[PDB]
This record gives structure tokens, sequence and C-alpha cells, in this order.
């Protein structure tokens, strides 16, 4: 897929447009009121240079930005602030998560953002700045970055909120259904978790250092903004963490579920084994070739003898 | 629920009344003598709204008051410090735990709060300003805070004995009851004492950055007194992780109990089989078709050359 | 129970009664020779109010003498200085350790003591008061603390020395006795293990705080002496983590030792079994209605068949 | 083996060569152009004895070069720099990983290198200079090492590749494949992961080292560049936590796949063994010698009593 | 035992001699050419005593001396550095390691040391000495400091490396041994680790805190030397984690590798019993009383339509 977007906003008016050429976008550079320049597709490296190089980007901090397998951070320089990030897509049910890599570039007035695919969670972003909602024309580029940043730390919520209810449930199927492959469903979800963990402590890291420094900030306007979007990154983290510590321990209810069926199972087999392996003797002695209630009253008072030691164990 | 109560009290006397009103309670902002501005039913987003914007409130801080999903804080601003704290309920019996999210707002001399619904601990420090009962009228409004707080870190010290008492229980039940469900009541224990272990860590943050800093404090008055609360909270986080790590090693003592009660019945099993096969052997030979005393006596030998060596496993 | 001991002394001299008086202790503020007030007996909250209200002391500080429940601390004050420490007693067999709480007030020339039950460990110090025994009479009243410290922490020496002697049997009990209610007595361990060293880890911290900072303390001549019990302290603290890491892995050992025996059992029916149900086959076919040491031979032949194939497993 | 191999460059222009005599490299110590030393082969004590007396290297640092059990690091003197490193090499199917030792030494013009076994991942390196592709040639000496030193670190994501892929299938066998060496294939992967673990967040510390401080840097020009190589090393030493994170909890889902199966088993040896104990024992009882289908439908009745009665454990 | 040696060398010679009069040996304090005062026998109290009191020592840094059961620690003072360490032997195959406390006096010219047993691992240290080897006798008598512990530490090495290979065996004895005191065998690997990883930890720091100051260390001669020490401290405590890690999770092997031989057994034990149980019906039902190829066909038949459904479990 290739395709990219624009949304050049003033605190009056804005348009949008979903060209597909590469030049189009470049004199927004020099504008002075918000832009918003959303290069969706990063296969295209030819695409990346091209910018890279217009805006004054780094060789280097543009190749971060094609290399999807990184750690979350936040760079500082000169001219403009680079972020990366990494919003992730949980199959309910195909237990399995996916993993997007999206990068911010920060200049002047322009919020410069790559996708690898079409599809985000800046939706509820593009839009109210569509139809003037909230606070996000009247304020500067600066915020547009923490509006995106907030969109996409909110959606790590729903995937907690997906797992939280995965657990609820997988924890049901230990306790009372001991059965195959709930294992392999539950170790599914651990590694899932371990997955995620070392991707939201390291994007908590961000908002964390983005919040310390920060040269284009606007002090008391766009700073303790985000500091409830830090907030966010801690308890999305701190969450987690509270997961990985339930599910932790949650195979070992299964074993103790499972080695306390076996005893069940174990417990029946002898006690059909300790008083039928006897009677079957007796009447095998009485098959020898070389008062009959008497041996049958015998045997079934010993059948009672047994059926009675066996109120210690029942 | 909705019920605004207010207890504005100064050195000599006070009043109490529970109007329904949002704006009959607005003009205790100046009033010197400290205020305590009880909000119950944080529902009605209209009347925080209304209050929030008079007494000056930033907009993101009363979202977080209306959002009960959310990590135990403090606020430290211009005007005002803002908390917001958790308070639990432990249904006995029906092992699972409730949560509801008080915020507090001190600003010049009114303690304003807001709870989710009716009832509470704050009962005894009403209660002690009403028949004139400690050093509460004496001092500030800035103190009345610092009575409310205790009074909630005080109800988690309940928590604390009802769970002893608990696990003192569901202790004995794995010991001396390996039984079936002890497996699920005891993982729900884990369950809820992580899910309360994030929640005193945080409140003990709270209590322990309200300690380091504060603006309206009256240094040597109220400072060393909730240096005795910021303890309590230390203690609870302390006892908390005390329990964490007993209800933590517990599964691993019932997978033992009964990966030995399987050896006992498993060990009798083969005891009645390994006797009662051969005998049923020697008496099966014996219904072939192509001394009685003799094979008798050679059965009832060889059924103690099993009696004895079975004496190295009992 | 309730005892008030006292021990002024000077350079040259002392005394000692037992007086169970209130009053008659008073005039000792300000005796300008060290003097121990010791107040065993602190169910008698009146006493310890008088006293405490003679001495300047803060009303929280003599709640907390009061409140045995707490954990050990050291609180510096303008006048005095405030500690909290507690002292166990194991009952050995009856495997179950017992806590009583010891407060220490150090003003001027006064070490004002505070404990529950009659019977100490401070029975040394006294002694070596009482036949001037070294250093002590020579030197100061803060000195004096420094000296009961050091026998609080010198009889968790012996603690320790029991439980060392209390794991080694219960350790043997796992590898070459395994029976049942081991399990329960190992969880007990591990249970007044942690008791424990959530009862250490704080007590060192009270040496630590004691050790950074201290207004009455000569600088070389009190500091010094106590680095080398705030030394001690280090080591009790590091021991008991060595318990209680040693001890961690030990149920572990037991379920191994036990999922080992059942396999014993598990493969002496299946031998018997695995011969036994088709010679008795064999022996079932012919009891059919409808070469004597041919059969035997065939017969004895595979059950050798068996024998030797069992020579994988044996 | 032994083969020293040098490069040479400059701006314009470099040679290449594989001598084998000790003396033929000594002249590039001044020799103001870029020089790269590759001694391949430390089992030759006396060729890195001269050539350190030669660069006016310290003894013990030789020693260290020679002395191939050693922690990564990094040593900084006045005249040169000194690291140490191990790069990896990781059998496929036979699962175990080999530890070539890689010493570097930075002064003046020459890197200085120490291989002890023919064969490593430079080739790109040498192969860069060689048609001049990218900034090699350009940039100084010091920069030479800063590419070595990537192209090392880039190997481990080799590993990390392999090791990923191996994780995955060695996870499905003991989802879905509950067999027998899986287990020891399970533990030596723990064995192989630590042994990288602890090889890694070293190296980690290294490249951590060598970006607070450096004598010989080009500030604004190499330092920013191994930057991103720092960076590498903290993902790798993140990633590398990952998978021992994962790992860590697998054989607890083998054990429970197979207390699972063994529950099976024991299941199925029960139900045959319940049903026929008994139909057994009566035509034991109709072996005595002291309506026919009387007895087969009051059998067949029974065997019928049970099936659905194991309704309930199927 | 009891045995004072001597070593008093300058830059040119020395002298050795082992005399076990306690007078003998005090001039040296005042002798400006390196000694080293070697006391092994510390259960003679007395001379320890005369010997501090004239070296002038503390009085409780004596007791320390003479109170093996304690922590390494490196103590400063303002004439003389104070230092215990531990040196360890391990009885190989009787699994157990005994510690023997040596402690170490720097003074001027003087490293005044105490052993309580003949034999140590300073043999090498005397001897390089002894026939001028190497910089000991050139260097001065703070010098000789770092080259006892040097001597100490390098012992330990050979701890690592005997549990290395004791490990490799242990390790193997699970995976391809399951038998039954392998079981302790084990544990008393972790006991052995956890005993010596509470002591590598502190010695540890001992070179880390000899490190940070040092007053006598002839800065850029002595120092640069034992950070070559310090340095080997950390491999140590660093390996020895590497153990306590790989065994920590080695018991679990164990477990799997059994619950696995378990299963097995558990499976055999059905099949024999699956087939013959009915069979062994069948041949009952015709020992009743009241086409001989027609039941052993039937009955030989089902004996197969058994073994075809037994190729879903081998
Ligand atoms: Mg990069
Ligand atoms: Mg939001
Ligand atoms: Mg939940
Ligand atoms: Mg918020
Ligand atoms: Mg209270
Ligand atoms: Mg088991
Ligand atoms: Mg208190
Ligand atoms: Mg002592
Ligand atoms: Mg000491
Ligand atoms: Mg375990
Ligand atoms: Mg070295
Ligand atoms: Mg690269
Ligand atoms: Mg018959
Ligand atoms: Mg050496």
């Amino acid at each position: 897929d290739f395709e990219i977007e624009v949304m050049n906003y003033s605190i009056e008016e804005f348009r949008e447009f979903k060209t597909t050429d590469v030049e189009s976008v470049l004199p927004f550079r020099d504008s002075s009121t918000p832009t918003w320049i959303n290069i969706t597709g990063i296969h295209r490296t030819d695409v990346v240079q091209r910018v890279g190089e217009f805006f004054g980007i780094h060789p280097l901090v543009l190749e971060d930005i094609l290399n999807v397998h990184q750690r979350p951070k936040v760079e500082f320089f000169e001219n403009y602030v680079f972020i990366v990030l990494k919003m992730f897509t949980y199959d309910k049910n195909l237990h399995e998560l996916e993993s997007e890599q999206v990068s911010l570039i920060l200049t002047k007035n322009c919020v410069l953002m790559f996708q690898e695919k079409i599809g985000d969670v800046f939706d509820p972003v593009r839009e109210r700045i569509r139809y003037n909602r909230g606070i996000i024309r009247k304020k500067r580029a600066d915020y547009l970055l923490y509006s995106l940043i907030d969109a996409l730390v909110d959606d790590y919520f729903v995937l907690l909120e997906k797992i939280d209810d995965e657990i609820d449930v997988l924890e049901e199927e230990v306790l009372e259904r001991p059965e195959k492959e709930t294992v392999q469903r539950t170790h599914q979800l651990k590694r899932n978790l371990v997955e995620l963990a070392a991707t939201i402590w390291p994007l908590r890291e961000v908002l964390s250092s983005l919040y310390r420094d920060v040269p284009p900030l606007i002090e008391k306007e766009t700073v303790p903004y985000f500091r409830d979007v830090y907030d966010h990154t801690i308890q999305i983290a701190d969450t987690v963490e509270t997961f990985r510590d339930i599910v932790s321990g949650l195979l070992d209810v299964y074993l103790s579920s499972v080695s306390n069926k076996t005893n069940e199972v174990m417990k029946v087999l002898t006690i059909i084994a300790t008083i039928f392996m006897p009677l079957t003797f007796i009447a095998g002695i009485y098959g020898m070739n070389f008062g009959y209630p008497v041996v049958l009253a015998v045997m079934g008072v010993i059948a009672v003898i047994m059926v009675v030691y066996f109120k210690k164990k029942k």
C-alpha cells in the first residue's frame, strides 16, 4: 500500500487530501500553520529518502524509520524531535498479536508521520480536527503530536481490556476445565504478555524522557497536557505487570487441578481392585480340580469389611 | 445516589446539612473557616463541572475525578493540591474485593471531596468534629485533609485483618483438607492480593510524595502528623507483601499434599494386586482340564513372603 | 505484669530497685549521671502517659509505644531519639515464633525503655553495670543505648543458630524421610522466615539510619561502636536471606522425592501385572469346557522372555 | 592457523596483503593513514609479545589478549584504547554455541585486532573498504573501529533470529509433541541463553562505557555514530531477556502436558478395570465346583450401568 | 596448631623463619622494609591480644579476627587498613564446602596476617618472593597486600572450575540417570551455591570499597594493579550467579524426566491390562458349569483390533 495524507490547519480552517505524489507536500515545510503529513506505506524507501533529505533529517534517523524491529525511543535534535512507536493488533481467539511501527518527526509546524500499513488508531484525532471538536485547532502544532500520541497510547487500553477478558476466561479453563490445550493456551498468554511488556516499558520511557526536557514545548500549554498521557503510559505498564503476575502462577493451578484428578481416577481403580482381586481369588480357589452360601456369605461380608474400611478415603 | 454534605467549622462552631442543590455550597469558597464539602455521587457530571469551574480547577483534573479506573496519585498545583485515593470492600465468604474511588482537593479552607456511592469510613472524622473530640476543630483546613486521609488508610488495616484470618483458614485447607476447590479459592487470594498490591504501593507513594514537598502545610503542625499516616501506609504495603509471599508458595503445598496422596492409593493398589495376582495364578493353574493343603500352604506362605518383603515399604 | 526498674549510674557508682510507683522515677530527668529507666509492662497506658507528659514526649510517639503491631523504626527529634525494636522467642518443637516489642527513648542522660512482659535479653547489660565490667560505667548515657541495642541484636544470632539447626534437621526429613507432616512443617518455616525477614530488614534500617546522622553521638566514642552493631544487623539480614533461599527450593525436593517414589510403586505393579495377566490368560483358556509340562514349559519360558526384557527397566 | 592481514588506507587509496611475517607490519605504527592490522592466530604468543612491546602496550593487557575465558571489557589508557569482545557461532540441530574471543587495540591510526581462528563476520567491513562503499575511506581510523564493532554486534542479531526460530519450534514440541528428549532439548536452551545473556550484558556495558567518556573521538563524527550501536546493544540485551523469560516457563507446559496425558492413560486403565473386574468375578462365581442367559443379561446389564455412569467422565 | 611465620624483605634481600614465640616478631613494626608477619593459629587468643596492643589496634577490631562467623569487610582506619576475607575448601565428591577465615592488617610496612589452620593459598606469593620472581621485591609493603589478595581470590577460580565440572555431571544425572539420590545431590548444590554466593558478593564489595578510597595506595603503582583483582572479584561474583541460575531450574528437569517415565510405565501396564482383562473374561465365561477355534479366533482378532487401535499411542 502507499498513500500520503496531509491535514494543514490553522486556528480557523483546514483542508485534507490523499495524494500519491511525493513533491506535492514538500512546500508545507515553511507553512506557519500546523500541518500533519502522514506517509502511509513505508515500503517505498525512495519517498522517505527525498522527504528526509528535504526537511533536513539525518540519514540514520531515517533508517530507523525503515527498520521496524526496533525498541521505541525518543531522540532530541537541534531542529526536530524524533519518536518511534509501536501500536498493536490482538487477533482475539487466534491467540497472537501483531505489531506495526509508527514514526513521528516534529518540526516547526509539521508533525511528520510514517505508517507501514493503511489503518491506525488516529482516526479520532483527524476528525476532532475535521469537525473542529475540542481544543485541537486552537492550539499549535507541538500540541498536535500530543494528540496523535494520546491516541496511540489510548489503544493499548483496548488490548488490556481484551486481555483482562481473555485472562478471565483462560482462568476458568484451568479451575474447572482440565483439558488438553488449555495448557498451550496459557503459555500463549505469557508469551503474549512478555512480548507486550517490553514494548510498554520502553514506550513508558519515551513519555518519561519527553517530560524531563523538551525544547519546542510551550511550557504550561502542551506540557501539563501529556503528563496526563505519560500518566496513562504508566498505568498501562502497571497493569501489564499485574497480568504478567497472575498469568505467571496459573499453570500451577492447572497442575494442581490435574494432579488432583489423577488422585480420583487412581483411587477408584484402587478401590475396584482391592475388593474384586481377593473375591476373584477365593472363587479362583474354588475352581480347583483336585454350603454354597458359606463362601458367598464370607465373600459378601469381606466385600463389606472393605467398603467400610473405605470410609477414611471417602 | 446523590447527596452533597458540608461541614464548615471554625475553632468554636460548625453546622451540618444535606442539600441536593448544586448552588447552596459555592459561597463557602471564601468562608475563611475550615469547610469540608463532601460530594457523594460522581455520576452527575454536570455538578462537578460546575463546582470545578467555580473553584478554578483544571479541566483534565476534573476528568480524573470522574474516571474511577485510575491509579492513586497526588497532584500539586498553584492553588490547590489534588489527591486520588481508593478504598476497598472485602466480601467475606464470597472471595472477591470491591473498589470505590475517593478524590480530594484542598484549596485554602476547603477540603473538597468526591465519593461515587453513599457510605464510607469517614464516619468517625465527622463525628469527632461533631462532639468536638480531639484536636480537629482547633487546627486549620489543611489538617482536616490529614484526618480524612488517616481514616482511609486506617480502613486498609481492617482489610489486612480479614485477609490474615482468611489465609489462616485457607491454609489449614491445604494442609488438613485436601479437597477440590481449595485450589481455586487460593488462586482467588493471590488474584485479590495482586489486585491490592498495586493499589497500596501507589497510595503509599501518595503519602510519600505528600511528604517531601507540600505548599499549604503549616510545617511543624500538620507535616509531623501525617508522617504517622505515611508510616501506616508503609506498614500496609509491607504487610501486603508478606501475605503475597506466604500465599505465593501455597499451591505447591497442595500439589505436594496430593502428589503424596496419589502415592498412598498407588501403593495399596500394588500390594493387593501384587499378592492376589499370582495366588489367582496358582489357583488358576489348578483349573486346568487336562494334597489340597499343599497348594494352600504354598499359597499361604508366598502371601507372607510378600507381606514381609513389604516391610521396606511400610 | 507491671514492674518499673531503674539503674542510674555515674563513672563511680550506681543503684537498682524495683518500685511499682509512677512518680518515684520522674526526678531522674535532670540527673546528670546516666539513668536507665526500664518500664516493664506497657499495658498501664496511664503510666506511660504520665512519664511521657513529664519527659516532654510527643503524644503520637507515646501511642507507638503502646501500639505493638509496628515495623521497627528510629525517630529523630529536637530533644530525644526514639526507637522501636522487636525481639523474638522461638518455641523449638512447636514450630512457632512469638514477638514482644521494645521501645526506647534516649534523652540527655536517660535511656527510657518500654517492655510489655517481664523477662528479656538485657540481663547481661545490667550485670555488666552491676559488677562494673567493661567500659560501661566509664562512658556516658548515649552509649548506654548502644549497649542495650547490641544485646538485642545479639539475641537474633541465637535464633539464627536455632533455625540453622532447625533447617539442617528439616532438610533430612525431605531426602531420607519422605513422610506426611514434613510438608506442613516446611511451610511453617518459610512462614516463619518471611515473618522474620520482614522484621530484620527494617531493624537493619534503624541501625543504618542511626549511622548516617545522630545529634547526641560523642562522634568518636559512640558512633564507631555501633558501626559494629549495624554490622551485626547486616549479617543477620544477610543470613536470613540465605535461609529464605535454601528453604525456598525445598518443597521442590520433596515433590521430586515422592514423584520418584511413586515411580517405584508404579513400576512394581507393572511387572507383576505384565506376567500374571497372560499366564492367568493362558491358564484361562485351559479352563475351556468345550503334555502337561509342555504348557508349564512355554509358560515358564515366557515368564523369562519377560524378566529378561525387564533388564532395560532395572 | 596463522595469517596476519593488514589494510592501510587513506581518503584516496589502499592495499591489502596476508604476510605470515611478524616484522612486515610494525612500520605502520607511524603511517598517518588508517591501518587495520588484523592478527589472526593468537596461539603464537611470540608474535603478540613482539607487536605489543613495539606499540608501547602494557603487559597485563597482552595476557588478556591471550586469555580467552574473560568477560568482554573496555580499558581506556593514555595512549591507546583496548577492547575485548566475543563473537558466537550456533550449531543448529546440534543445540550448542561456541565462542571465539576477539580483541581490539586502537592507537593513533592503528586498529589492531586479535582473532584466534580464521573466518569472521568482518568480511563486509573489509569489502566496503575494498570497493570504496559508503563513508569508510572518507573518515578517520577511530571510525574504523566503530565499523568492526558494528559488524560484530550485527552478528548477534543473526543468532537471535536463529534462536527465535529455534524457540518457535521447540515450543511446539511441548504443546503438541509430548515426547522424551524435548525435556533435555529445553534445558540446553536455558543453558545456552544464560551463557549468552552473561556475554551481552557486559558487551552492552562496553558500548555504554565507550559512550560516556572517549579521548580520541572526533566528538560529533564518531560518537553519535556508535550511539546507534550502543542502541543495538541495548535491544539485543533486551530481546535476550524476552527469550530467557519465555523459555523459563516452558518446562512447566511440558510437565503439564505430561501430567495431563498420564491422566488419560490412568483413566483408560481405570475404566477397562472398573468393568471387567467385576464381570469376571461373576463369571468366577460360576466356575464353582460344589438359565444361562440369566447371568449373561445381568452381566450385560451391569456393563451398561457402567458405561452410562461413565458419561460423567467422557 | 600454632606457628608464626615472618618474611621481612627489601628491594635487595630477605629472610624467613618459623618462631613459636610471640615477642620475636614485635620489633618489625618499625622495619622500613616490607615485612609479612603471618600468625597462623588464632585459637591462642593471648598472642593476638599482645600484638594487637603493640601495633596500636582497636579492641573490637581484634574481636573480629577472633570471630570467624563474620562477613568479609574492609574497615579503613587512621593508621591501618583492616580487611577480613574467607577462603574455601570444596570436598569433591563429599559434596560440601568448608570455610576458613583470614584476617589482614596493613600498617606502614607490615602486612599482618591471621589464619586459623595450617595450609592456605599463599604459597605462590611467598616464593615469588623467595626466588625473586616478578615485581614483588621491587615494590613496597602496601603492594605486598595486593599479592596475597590476588592469591586468595585466585583460589575461587578453582572452586568454580570444580563446580562447573560438578554441574556438567550432576546435570547428566538428571537427563539420563533418573535414580534416587540424584535428587539430594542437586539440593546440596543449590545449598552450596548460596552458601558461596553470600561470601563473594561481600568479598566483591570489599575490593569495590578498597578501590573507591584507599589511603596508603601509591596511586598509579598499586591501585591500577588491584583494579585487576576487583575485576577478578566481579567475574567470580558473576559466574556464581550464572551457576545459581542454571542449578535453580534443574530439579525441574528431573521432575519432567521422571513424570515422563512414570508415563511409560503407566502406559505399558495399561496395554497389557487392556487386552488380557477382556480376553481372560471371555475364557472366564467358558469356565461356567451350567468350535474350539471359534473362541480362539475371536479372542485373537480382538487382540489385534486392540494392537491396531494402539497405533495412536505408539
Ligand atoms: Mg539508526
Ligand atoms: Mg485521552
Ligand atoms: Mg479481572
Ligand atoms: Mg488523567
Ligand atoms: Mg490511629
Ligand atoms: Mg505430581
Ligand atoms: Mg503511630
Ligand atoms: Mg557482641
Ligand atoms: Mg565487627
Ligand atoms: Mg515450582
Ligand atoms: Mg587480566
Ligand atoms: Mg548498520
Ligand atoms: Mg472350572
Ligand atoms: Mg593472575
